[PDB]
């Protein structure tokens, strides 16, 4: 339901409505925040990177 990029440009809209139900997914598959296939592969910016700049 949630990936990099979808979750990516959902917090760059700096809308907190549709990332709601982002915590249950990702505690029913066990994952994480962090995970490499998770966050840009170029850098390693993770979504509090991105809504920082996106500020």
């Amino acid at each position: 339901v949630f990936n990099r990029p979808i979750l990516f440009d959902i917090v760059s809209r700096g809308s907190t409505a549709d990332l709601d139900g982002l915590l249950p997914f990702l505690l029913t598959h066990k994952k994480r925040l962090t995970d490499e296939e998770f966050r840009e592969p170029s850098t390693g910016k993770t979504c509090l990177p991105k809504a920082l700049l996106n500020l």
